[PDB]
């Protein structure tokens, strides 16, 4: 017998085990397969349609009973590599996946004595999870990955777990931290799941934490917004001039509505989103329009005739806001005594003119008092949830 | 015999089993595939060219007349698992399918004695279903799934039901309710295919009823388009100083076109589309033009000194309307008395002025009940078509 | 021989039956195939690189001489389901195909005694087509579809059909009418195709005739450009007031400009792009713009102190135009004589301002006349290109 | 011996060889390939990454020398089909390849008496080519494609060519002359591959030659460029009226600015990409934007009371510039005396704020030549450009 | 043993050569692999999500032990080819992939005497790189290529080099020098990559240096914002006629405006992202904006009648400032004295009204200023990029 040990290995081995049969010697007891998965990046968080990319590392063990040797005859091996097409490969697949593949197969496998069969494979993952919009600028994410056996039963294939919880919990020495995601936690739990009066199935749950970087997105839309929130301090006191005032908000109510369109296209758009901030910025616009529609009536009312409708119904209306907010030189000096009526008559308007003057004057101000109000809650609403944010991180 | 019992159960049936065979024994009887669908989530509904993605659970058995044995001999069992490329599987294939495919396959079944094969397997189908856009904001789509053997005939394969048909109406045990569609039912019926005067096939059909959940797509299109119906509310009463007024539309009249643009980007184009809301936008943008050119013609007519057209043609155009609707001294006092005369035509224009603003202060106010039964009927159309909405769900 | 009737018969067919043979028995006679394809839906028609999606069923039928038994001995069987890897299988490929594919296998095949084999599978095509986007609201497509053997010649494969062509032409059992096209005739053709002077081809070629359904695309599209042709109608008869007009069009020149760009991206643009609507509503577009030029022009020339030129220039211009359409007291009087010349220079004034508003007011009705021609002409060709369309259907 | 010639003769022919030998008998010997290419179209030209998409038929024949035999023995027989999979294929591979594939397999292949084997198949390619995307309009690109064996060395695989090569080089009896490129020149090229000082390989190479086809895109891009050219034709002679103008132009500099946004879209923008009409056009643009600014800066000093600054540097500033270009009736008769002196001062100021209004009059002239030379010297590189493209043919 | 030499050298070899085992008689001994990659192209460079595309040489020489013969008994062969699945390939799969594949399989692969056994084949490799937008005009990116057995360990495979680091390192020998990016250094380094306390793995990683050209890009995106920074060239001097400076810059604040959608479309946006020029950018518009208001606001308070608030604030204002930037004859004489005041009343506020125009005139300088300052740092930083871009070539 003059041949090399490994031929004489695989000869010996590969010869009747016949593929397809579990690979047990009494059918009472099952098999057991433990897993481990170890993160390697995350690619797209796709927001319009809950589709999840990532890529991870994987490790498969389970226990042989058709591959034992003994190691003094073949020449001390422990340790052999056979093709994965020879034997028997569990049915490990996971749940919630869409389009999965895009990964390529490992040919070999490892074989010890007694049966300890091992496989390293990478998995690249399109999974379906349930992402929340709300609370963009600083999310927390909670993504669920469900291993089980698709057609085995608990009393066939049980699902166990190579290393600990623990520290599986805590696995970031492969994670490159360039993207723009950022791992907090990995949490495994098993389980068994049983729909009908009659199968039972194992399942093991990876919980996955993600949150997002935000100091980049900040800088590129908040500051903007705060910066805008100028706009108020310019347009300020100028009823009388209401024409040069209109001048200005009809154009500021387009400067930014014009890259609203781009603002919106860039928010990946949800079908169920409501963002703290895409409604904040909704209800700012609303309110400043209404304020201009206001001043814009006030003007209209003042700058006419009608003097602000002297009848006494202003004064109910004042009364109502009030409450609501709690022979030749006969005609020389005929000629001299003619123009001194119309002069009297030019020069008696401008009082008359300026005098109703006063309602915007007041009413700006209690519209910038709202302005106020509203910043400052927008800006209370930031700073907690930033607080959020930060103490997300400390469990 | 020293061997373990799934393997010599597996080396006595597929010894000579050869697949290919209708699994059979007289040709006489036909075979009987039973199947079970259980609907997990749905990815995308595209509107553009009616593609459905849907994700599926499935079971399928059919029994089987070779692999027959006693349990008494094979060591008291009773179920065993063989690979899928070794015995006879029916080519039950969905029809209104487009790029099938995208889903593993399953390598292995279930036998049990006597014949009963099972299998598992999940689908993810890609179909053309005909989707309505008319009641976009809350539609009830009714979409077809249709299972038949592409090959076999009536009297080959047979296509019953797993569990009864009630059971399989109400199933949402599995589904999850985070997407923007909700599951109603899930009908199943039976019925025989046949085009020509030759062939006849089996054919059953689930008809899968889905909604719209439209509370987020509200706030973000509806509100939005009530807030601006007050546009006609600000520009009222000013056909003197119709300046500011034309000031105003000129710009309002872009200030949402131009934004009408990212609104028609939004909707899901349909080539045969043509939603309530689409139509009624459009139609009110029209009436609001149209009131618009009457107003600057009549400001057109008033302004310069046609003074509304004193001749008798404005009389008829009333009456028509009316029925559609149903030395030295010398000089002294010579330069006295020239210049009263200029003093008087120049006083006695500013009454002719003030006398012609009468038909557009007449005509605005018919304009706005116009729109006011407009903004009525659309108000009413969308609160009969919310009880649509609403009362589609207690069947 | 206590065998079962199909396990028999297959053990007793395929024995020795080896592919790769053309199935006959004198190399001399060539062997038919019959072919027959059913429409059921067309789901895109891309313009901008020449694509045409569809789908259809099929069937093939071939005779075959290696696979003949008889009846009698093997319990009156009379069709079998065979693999269609364990038999003759000729390469009938359809040409003009890009990334041919995407449509699933039948693993199974009928055979009859004597030969008869038959096949059943769907194929889903993406071809190219020769669209004309000329005529694009009621165009009339004829696509090409090409069935011939890859590598066979005339004298080894040849291609008849299973039904008659009266048959085969009108066949719309299957089509769904719930699509933007509609189809209007499958018309089968037979004919040889050879290049070079020493190979014969047999070629089939399926001419489809699509049409498209435009009720939608015109409420969408014409609507809103017949309704900004009253555009014209708002701004008439204002020569001195062209402040006003000038104000009009400088913003109705970008109203519908802006959405112009939507316009154009709603386009399905194709390099060879010559659409009759596209170059009308450019055409349109460029008359308005020069007859606002000239109006500008004219305003221009009359605001200023030129008074139209009086110089023999503008007759000459006239005429070349009118061709081509075919001590005290002693201050005291002194000061009273002063005023009166300069009260005279100023009333003077008026009447030579207002003389020269004439041309304006002249050629602005040459003007609408050509735009009223324009607008007829546009709506000439719309009402035939409708007559084309309907009358398309009548053959 | 009562068996079919093609059985016997597939028999006979494939009983031992085996696959995987170059098929020769002395391993000193070479084997030739020869290689014919057909196109049949073009269906995408990207020019953002350099993708060419082609699809092209072939032909491919190699002598074999383990397939003789004499037709006298097997009934007359000199053609034969046989399986592509169970004799020698050579790797004949094209390089610069993308994503190769998306193109059925043939199953057969012909092979003669003596060992001529045979193949048809279709390819479609998509390559890299350095696309210039100056000389947009009418560009002439130069493409190649490169076919050797990935493996073989010079003397194990020979490529030469089916038919010569000028037949080869006009060849177009089977392209579809529809789309936007259109056929020149198919020019094959024969010569040796060796990068070290060790292998030498065979390399066949390819140029295609393609045009544009552009008069469709001419009249929707410069047409429109030419009838925006009649923008400096209208906005002409107006230094007073200067309110008019900037009015004119701060409306234009953006009608077509905005969709010059549209425009560069619709460029096949390249990151090398300097075309000759995308230079032209924007220089265009910054000369129509320098000279508006210097006209605003010229009516800005003339608005004033600066009075185009009488002191002596506006000189030296003109100076500069041609060289560059090379009791009570005391009272009475007081008061009349008054009023003399105001109407003097208010009558003096006409002549003096009319005086200066000529260095705009002149200096618009010369930017009006300045744009004149700018459109001839623009209409001149068109005219040259339109000339090579003519030319570029007559090869 | 009338048979070919490479027939008989292939029967010799292939016999009993089964595959899987690794080859080699001792299983102390690891086997060694030697790899080597040439670039050809980089197409794609994705900064959406870190997507780096690359296309490669390569070729692997392993040494082999069951395929030794000896060339004095067939017939003086060295080097035979065999198939590609019939031997032993170890599974060198590079890391940092995704969507690995769309490249072919060479079937074939070079053998000589002893085991020198050979392999040529593309890969076409979709990576993960972090790709740095800082210092976009002009960036160095540093891309990895990570190359390991996924299964096997050092004592198993260890991967050495065909040729020295230093001719790999200079390799642009069939490099096509036509893209946007250019190369500059493949280094290659060798170590290993033990994770837990177990297992240790080679490994072999290939840093990539890239360039950007930015000649082209400059053109497009430099140019227009120095030729755009005339604006404030344009806009100077004219504190009393801001009517018209008005004018000017709300046209201007939405001219640029526009196009910034564009710009920011035509940006390869990045989450993490802070281009320099993209903050300068925003900054030099921020600026802009604050001057704008501050002169709105200048010219707002002198407009009206509050003389710039005479009240002795601003006096402590503009010191805070300094510190900080460190019978009828009576009735005639009496209508003759009456008129006098009112001539006199109207000629006293031109004075008074041309008196507060200083402090605009005063602070549009120290705003113009901090503009120059701003765009001298700009031009600064720039040139710096510039000289760090031409300098990172030298090494
Ligand atoms: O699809 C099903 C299924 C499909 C159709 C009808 C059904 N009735 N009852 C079940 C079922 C439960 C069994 N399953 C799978 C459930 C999980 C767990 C294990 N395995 C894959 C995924 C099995
Ligand atoms: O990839 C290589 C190659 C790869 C790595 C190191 C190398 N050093 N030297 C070469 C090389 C030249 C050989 N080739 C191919 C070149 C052409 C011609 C034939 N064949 C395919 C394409 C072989
Ligand atoms: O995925 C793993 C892996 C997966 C799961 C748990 C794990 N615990 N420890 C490791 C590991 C390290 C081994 N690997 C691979 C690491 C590199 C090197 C060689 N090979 C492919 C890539 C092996």
């Amino acid at each position: 017998t003059t041949q090399p040990a490994l031929l004489r290995l695989s000869d010996h081995l590969l010869a009747n085990y016949k593929k397809g049969v579990r690979p047990v010697r009494d059918w009472r007891k099952p098999t057991t397969v433990s897993i481990d998965v170890i993160m390697y990046a995350i690619l797209n968080v796709d927001e319009k349609n809950q589709v999840l990319t990532t890529y991870i590392w994987y490790r498969q063990y389970w226990t042989d009973e058709f591959l034992q040797w003994t190691p003094e005859d073949f020449d001390n091996v422990t340790k052999l590599s056979i093709p994965t097409d020879s034997i028997w490969v569990p049915d490990i697949l996971i749940n919630e996946f869409v389009d999965v593949g895009k990964s390529p197969n490992i040919p070999y496998v490892y074989v010890h004595h007694r049966g300890e069969v091992q496989n390293y494979k990478p998995l690249q993952l399109v999974t379906a999870c349930s992402l929340d919009i709300y609370n963009f600028p600083f999310d927390v994410q909670n993504c669920s990955l469900t291993f089980t056996s698709w057609l085995h039963t608990i009393q066939d294939i049980n699902i166990t777990l190579w290393r600990s919880p623990e520290e599986v919990r805590s696995d970031k020495s492969i994670f490159i931290n360039q993207g723009e995601w950022e791992l907090l936690e990995v949490f495994p739990q098993f389980k068994e799941f049983s729909i009908d009066i009659s199968n039972s199935y194992a399942e093991m749950k990876f919980y996955v934490i993600i949150r997002r970087r935000p100091l980049f997105y900040a800088v590129s839309l908040l500051l903007p917004s705060i910066f805008l929130m100028v706009v108020d301090i310019v347009g300020f006191c100028l009823p009388p001039d209401s024409g040069e005032r209109v001048s200005f908000k009809i154009t500021l109510l387009l400067g930014y509505s014009v890259f609203l369109i781009i603002v919106s296209d860039t928010l990946p758009a949800t079908a169920i989103g409501t963002p703290l901030i895409g409604v904040y910025f909704v209800v700012c616009m609303a309110l400043l329009v209404i304020s201009l529609a206001e001043t814009i009536f006030i003007v209209r009312l003042v700058h006419k005739q009608d003097l602000q409708r002297p009848v006494p119904d202003w004064l109910r209306h004042l009364v109502l806001d009030r409450i609501a907010w709690i022979l030749a030189v006969r005609g020389l000096l005929q000629e001299l005594s003619s123009i001194r009526h119309f002069l009297e008559k030019r020069d008696e308007m401008r009082e008359v003119a300026r005098d109703w003057l006063r309602v915007g004057y007041v009413l700006d101000r209690l519209l910038f008092r709202i302005y106020l109000l509203a910043v400052l809650a927008y800006s209370i609403t930031l700073v907690t949830l930033w607080s959020i944010w930060h103490y997300s991180e400390n469990l």
